RNA sequence: GCUCGCUGGGGAUACUGCGGGCCUUGGGACCGGGAGAGGCCGGGGGUACCCCCGGGGUAGGGGUGAAAUCCUAUAAUCCCGGG
C-alpha cells in the first residue's frame, strides 16, 4: 500500500541531525548529520549543510521503499535553548524536493514546568 | 532697680491637679454574607533532567570569536520499550 515513516530533525546552534525511522519509531532507516557532509566546524549548522544531509538521507530512504514522512522538529530544549537553529526549515524543504511526500509537521521541543537550573551562574556568560 | 528667691495672712475659680456623678464620638468585644501565593501538618500529581538495563544503527558527538582538552569501535551522539 503506502509505507510512511518519521523524520526526526534535531537543530541547535552548533549542528543539525536528520534521522529517518519507520512509523513506529523503533527501526532506523537513515541518519545523517552536518559533520558528515562538510569539513569545517563553522559550517555544521549552516542551511546548506542541512540541505546536503537531507538529500543524502532522502535518497537512502527512497531506495528502501519509504514513500512519505511525518516531520518532528526539535531544539535542544530542557535547560538549554528553546529556539531551533537556522537549519530546520532548510532541512524541511530539501526533503520534499528530493521526492518524499510530506505529512503533518509539528515541533516536539521538551519544555519544563519549572525544572532544572541552567549553567553559567547568576550572572551568565560574560563576553 | 539688683540678689527672680523665701515666708504670714485675705480674695477669685477660667485652665491644669485631686474627689464624686453622667455619657459615646477614640479604642476594644460580638454577630452576618463574602476576599486573599498569610502560616503549619498529612495525602496525591506535573513536565523536565540524570543514571541503569534491553532493541535499532554506524562514525562521529560536544564546544568556541576561532580552537583544544573532554566523550566515542567495551558501539557514542540520535530514535524506541522499561526500571
Ligand atoms: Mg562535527
Ligand atoms: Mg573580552
Ligand atoms: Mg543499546
Amino acid at each position: 500500500k503506502e509505507k510512511w515513516g518519521i523524520a526526526h530533525i534535531y537543530s541547535s546552534y552548533n549542528n543539525t541531525i536528520i534521522h529517518i525511522t519507520d512509523i513506529t519509531g523503533a527501526e532506523t532507516i537513515s541518519r545523517w548529520s552536518g559533520g558528515m557532509v562538510v569539513k569545517a566546524d563553522r559550517d555544521e549548522p549552516s542551511p546548506y549543510a542541512a540541505m546536503l544531509a537531507a538529500r543524502r538521507a532522502a535518497e537512502e530512504a527512497l531506495e528502501k521503499g519509504i514513500v512519505g514522512v511525518h516531520i518532528r522538529v526539535r531544539a535542544p530544549g530542557g535547560s538549554k535553548s528553546k529556539t531551533p537553529g537556522p537549519g530546520a526549515q532548510a532541512a524541511i524543504r530539501a526533503l520534499a524536493r528530493a521526492g518524499l511526500k510530506i505529512g503533518r509537521v509539528e515541533d516536539v521541543t521538551p519544555i519544563p514546568h519549572d525544572g532544572t537550573r541552567p549553567k553559567g551562574g547568576r550572572r551568565g556568560r560574560r563576553v
